[PDB]
């Protein structure tokens, strides 16, 4: 149960691997403290997730499997796909620029929803909270 809105609490590494993806520094800084929240809704394979933040207030729209392109908010443009692994939600992504692959992660730990970003051997995790 993904469903509903996830509030960010806590970050792990995220200025490390926001550095290796080559963003810059005041957008780091700021990436930091981004006050970022989730409105996760499911609507049968179709996904819509209503991403806020002090960047920007975006839905984004996604059906399982299926491969879509996504913006990073600092521009970094991203395609691919989310598929359901069980209990999880793993995206696979791959920059426009560059192509390398980007790894994310979603999961629900009780009251958590743990994402984990994995880049050029780079692993960072935001914990979000539910509201």
């Amino acid at each position: 149960a993904f469903d509903g809105t996830w509030k960010v609490d806590r970050n792990e590494n995220y200025e490390k691997f926001m550095e290796k993806m080559g963003i810059n520094v005041v957008k780091r800084k700021l990436g930091a403290h981004d006050n970022l929240k989730l409105t996760i809704t499911q609507e049968g394979n179709k996904f819509t997730v209503k991403e806020s933040s002090n960047f920007r207030n975006i839905d984004v729209v996604f059906e399982l499997g299926v491969d879509f392109a996504y913006s990073l908010a600092d521009g970094t443009e991203l395609t691919g796909t989310w598929t359901m692994e069980g209990n999880k939600l793993v995206g696979k992504f791959k920059r426009v620029d560059n192509g390398k692959e980007l790894i994310a992660v979603r999961e629900i730990s009780g009251n958590e929803l743990i994402q984990t970003y994995t880049y050029e051997g780079v692993e960072a995790k935001r914990i979000f909270k539910k509201e």
